RNA sequence: AAAUAACGAAGAGUUUGAUCCUGGCUUAGAACUAACGCUGGCAGUGCGUCUUAAGCAUGCAAGUCAAACGGGAUGUAGCAA
């Protein structure tokens, strides 16, 4: 079904030796299925297209399930990586994406549809990825949260 | 799977050979009793000395009561009252 890929940064990087300087390209990357996979990957190559291409090879196998829920997601979370904290808050439908750059190219190849979300601390591209990924780990869902419990759906509000 | 509530929060450039973090500066927006530059058809509504509480030609902006009173003047009746 299409998977979204989303370039969210082409950099270009250099490392010096006796003879200069030799210059090279990391490419930071987030594919999706749409429907509530989605993964990022990270590239490094001499040239960009060799370094794009090693980028989705290496996203495609961090895919992980994250819970949808009719289009957005259950509930506030707060993701924190290193310094990059990400705020992310379901909305009522037909609000729209409310997120910066990589927020929004990763929730869009997750599928989500309705939400606000504020990006507060640093700004890297590929630190604030990494965030939200770590707010997809906070994210719950309601049967194993009721089963592990031991309540029921309806029991858990009565 | 679900229920209810919420009717609303977007980033980016820039310290380095390159990187992360800290950090200031700058930037896309909405405004004003605005001014200036180029250009300029109309209508409706609203607004129009933000500075010298500086000096001011001119005209107007607080008069009315004759059924409160004694008189003057005028016209008529009146010889005069």
């Amino acid at each position: 079904r299409k998977q979204i890929e989303k370039l969210i940064s082409l950099n270009r990087v250099t490392k010096v030796v006796k003879g200069g300087r030799r210059f090279s390209f990391a490419a930071f990357m987030v594919v999706g299925d749409g429907e509530g996979h989605v993964g990022w990957g990270f590239g490094k190559a001499n040239d960009a297209s060799d370094a794009i291409k090693k980028s989705l090879t290496s996203a495609r196998k961090n895919l992980r399930f994250v819970p949808i829920r009719k289009g957005t997601l259950p509930h506030e979370v707060i993701g924190c990586f290193k310094k990059a904290k990400v705020l992310i808050k379901p909305a009522t439908h037909g609000t729209g994406v409310i997120a910066g750059g990589p927020v929004r190219a990763v929730m869009e190849a997750l599928g989500v549809h309705d939400i606000l979300s504020k990006s507060l601390g640093s700004n890297n591209s590929m630190n604030v990825v990494k965030a939200t990924f770590k707010a997809f780990d906070l994210v719950l869902n309601a049967e194993k949260v009721a089963e592990m419990r031991g309540k029921t759906l309806k029991t858990l509000w009565g």
